[PDB]
C-alpha cells in the first residue's frame, strides 16, 4: 500500500526527469562522473561542453554545500562523451537517501553504464598524506538510512550482492595508467558517515579500528544504487585532512576545498585515460 | 501528547488483533516459533494443523520476501500446542520496528510464554560452514531504529536489562538434546543490521571485529520486544553463506533459501524436543 | 523549501522561548549545568534559588524519565550565578535530536557561555568502579540521528570541527581542583547510544572495542549543539553500573539513580569550584 504508492511515485519522477533531460541533450554518454567537494574543476577539461543547472531540472535536489556548483555538464573528456555532476547531494543537508541517489536512477534511464565517483575525505590510514588520491577498493556503509529500504525497484535485486561493489578491472586499469603516468595512488576502504560534524579524535579512531582508510559523508549511497542499477563503479577519494591519532588538527571545509582543488588535475588525468582507453 | 496518542493507538491495535485471533483459535499454545528464510517447512511437522493467513489478520503486516509464506500455523509440535509464524517481517521492507515486532505484542496477549526465533544468516566466524546451526547466545543490535523508542508500554520496564536476553537454561537444554541426537551445533553472537544489501567484504570484516559470529537482517527487534514482554527467548541462526575474509563469494537469496531448507530438519528436531521435554 | 521552513520555524520557537525566559529571570548566568539521572540534588547547593518548571515554558519538552525533576533552577553556585536543567531529555523518549537539544539553542540566546554536562553511565573500562566520576575528554556519537542534519543555523559552521569538543583548559582546571580536594577522578571517552535497553554483554564489549570508557543514552547531542553555538563544554559522567566483560550483573534504573545520588556531592564540589575560580 503506502510503500508501493511511494515507489510508484518515485518511478514517475524518474521517468519525468529522464524525459526532460533527453529533451535537452544531443549526446549519448555512457560514463558519468560525480564530482565532490573541491573537485568541480574537472569540468574545465570537458570539451564541446553544455550545461543544465540542477535548479532547472524537474524533481532534482539542489546542492547547498559550498564548492558544489550544482550543474550537469555534458561534453567530451578526451575523445568520449561523458556527463558530470558538478556538485552532489548529501544526507546531512536534509535529503533522504532516495533523494541523494535520485540522479543515479535517472542516469540508468539515460543510458549510463559506468559511474565514476569522487569525493574529499579524511584519511585514517597513518600512511596517508593530504593530497593523496585513494582508489576506493571497497566501502563501509555507516549511514543510518539505506537507499534501498522499502519496496524494491524491480529491475534490480531485492538483496544485491556486494562482494565486488567497485569494479576490479577498472581498478587494475587505473593502477596501470597511474604507473605509466608516474602518479602515486593509494588504495583502500572508504567509510561513509552522516555528518555534518567532522569527527572527534575518538570517532576517527573508531573508524580506523573498523578497518576504514578514509572517511567522508557521501558516495556510499550512490554506489549502492549504481550497483542495484547494474552500473559499473570506479571511485577515487582525495585525502584532504588527516584523522590520524596523534596528528589531528583543526580542519575547515574551506581548507578541504583548497586541498581537493590542488589534487584535481592528477585525478582527472587518471579518469580521462580510464575513459579513453576503454 | 503525540507519543502518548501513538501508544494508545498501538494498544488498541494489539487488543483488536488479539481479540480477532482468539476468535479463530481453538488451542492455547504457550510457545511460538518465528520461522525465517527457507525455514518454513518446520510447519510440515506440525500436526492437527490450522492456519490463518497474515493478509486476513487485522493490523498485521504481510511478508513480501521470497521464502516467507505469510501465515500463522497452529497445531502440535510433538505433543505440545504451538503457534508458528511461517514467514516474518523485516525493517528493510519499509516496516517500522513497531510493525516488525507487532506480532510479539499480540503473542503476549494470546498467552505465549516462550518464543523460538530462527533465521538465515551469514557466518563471520571462520570456523563456521554453510548449513551450520548456531544457537544464539547473545546479540548486537546494529539497526538504526529501536522498537522501544517512544512512550513505554507500561507492562514492561522503561529500561529493560539485557544481561540474559537469550534464556541460559533453554540453551543448556538444547545443547543436551543436540548431544543426545548427535546434531552438531555452534554457539555465538548474532548481529542484526538493516540491509537489504548483503555486506561488502569490509562490512563483514567490521562485524567480525565487533565480535559477531553471524549477521542477518532480522531477529534482534523481536527478541528485544519479547524481553520487554516477559517472554522467554531461544534462538537458532542457520549459517547460509560465509562472510569470512578470504572466502567470500557471490551470494544470492535463492541460494540462501536452499541452504536454510537443507538445514531445517535438524533445527526442527532440536526445537521439537526442547518443547516436549519441558 | 521544506528544510528552510523547518529552520525558520525553529528559529521562531527559540526566540519565543528565550523571550519568555528573559521575562521571568532576574539574574544573568553565564554557566549552565545539565543534571542527569540521579544528579538533581546538585540543585540543593544553589542559593537565592528560583525555579521555572519545564511544563510552563513555551516549546519546551518535558522530562518523562524517573529521576528527572523537570525544572530550570536559577541561583548562585558558590558566588556565581548559574542556571541548571534539573532533568534532561533523551532521544529514547521519542524526542527528535532538535527537541533534545532545543534548550542549548535557548541557552545561547540567554547569554550562556559555558555548559557543564553530567550523566549517569555504564562503565566499560575495566579499571572503573561504581561511583567513579569520569571527566569526559572526548565522545563518540553512536546515535542514528544527528542534531545538525538539515539546513544550518547560520551563526555556527555547516561543518563544525570537533578536535577539542570538551575544553582542555576546563579539564586541566578540574583535575587541579580534584587533586587539591583529594577527590579521585577518572578520565575517558563517553559513547552515546539511543537505548532504551541497557546493553547486552556483546554490546558492552562492542563499545569497549570501539574505544569507549563509559556508555549512556544522552549528552552527545547537547555537546554537539553547544559546540555549534560556540558554548564551551565540560562534562562529568558518573559510573553507575559496570558493563565490563566477566563482571556484568542485572542492572536497574532504580539502582542507577541511587548510585548517581551517592556520587553527586563530590561531582558538585568539583563543579562549584570550577565555576568559582574562573
Ligand atoms: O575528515 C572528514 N570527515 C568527514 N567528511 C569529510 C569530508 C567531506 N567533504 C565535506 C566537508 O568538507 C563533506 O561533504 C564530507 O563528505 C572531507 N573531510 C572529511
Ligand atoms: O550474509 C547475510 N547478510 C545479511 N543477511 C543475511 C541473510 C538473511 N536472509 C535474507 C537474505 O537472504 C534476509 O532477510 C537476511 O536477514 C542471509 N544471509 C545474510
Ligand atoms: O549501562 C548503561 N547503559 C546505557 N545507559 C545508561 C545509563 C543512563 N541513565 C538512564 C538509565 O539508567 C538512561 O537515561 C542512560 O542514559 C546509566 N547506565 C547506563
Amino acid at each position: 500500500n503506502l510503500y508501493f504508492q511511494s515507489m510508484m511515485a518515485m518511478l514517475e519522477k524518474i521517468q519525468e526527469t529522464a524525459a526532460f533531460l533527453k529533451g535537452k541533450m544531443h549526446t549519448s554518454p555512457e560514463t558519468a562522473i560525480i564530482l565532490g567537494t573541491g573537485l568541480g574543476s574537472l569540468a574545465n577539461e570537458i570539451t564541446e561542453k553544455y550545461e543544465i543547472k540542477y535548479e532547472d531540472i524537474p524533481n532534482f535536489p539542489v546542492s547547498t554545500v559550498e564548492g558544489h556548483s550544482g550543474k550537469l555538464i555534458f561534453g567530451k573528456l578526451g575523445n568520449k562523451e561523458i556527463m558530470a555532476m558538478q556538485g552532489r547531494f548529501h544526507y546531512y543537508e536534509g535529503y533522504s537517501m532516495k533523494e541523494v541517489t535520485f540522479p543515479v536512477r535517472v542516469m540508468r534511464e539515460l543510458g549510463i553504464k559506468t559511474l565514476f565517483v569522487s569525493n574529499a575525505s579524511g584519511g585514517t590510514n597513518p600512511e596517508f598524506e593530504i593530497g593523496d588520491l585513494m582508489i576506493i577498493t571497497d566501502h563501509i556503509n555507516y549511514f543510518p538510512e539505506h537507499p534501498l529500504r522499502g519496496k524494491n525497484i524491480p529491475y534490480g535485486p531485492r538483496f544485491p550482492d556486494m562482494s565486488e561493489a567497485y569494479d576490479k578491472e577498472l581498478i587494475r586499469k587505473a593502477d596501470a595508467i597511474a604507473a605509466e603516468k608516474g602518479i602515486k595512488v593509494q588504495h583502500g576502504i572508504y567509510i561513509g558517515t552522516q555528518g555534518p560534524t567532522f569527527e572527534t579524535p575518538a570517532e576517527y579512531k573508531l573508524f580506523h579500528i573498523l578497518g576504514a582508510d578514509a572517511v567522508g559523508m557521501s558516495t556510499v549511497p550512490e554506489v549502492i544504487v549504481a550497483n542495484h542499477c547494474g552500473i559499473k563503479v570506479f571511485g577515487i577519494s582525495v585525502v584532504t585532512d588527516l584523522g590520524v591519532e596523534g596528528k589531528i588538527v583543526e580542519v575547515s571545509h574551506e581548507e578541504v576545498q583548497k586541498a581537493a582543488d590542488a589534487a584535481q588535475p592528477k585525478m582527472t588525468t587518471i579518469m580521462r585515460e580510464l575513459i579513453n582507453r576503454a
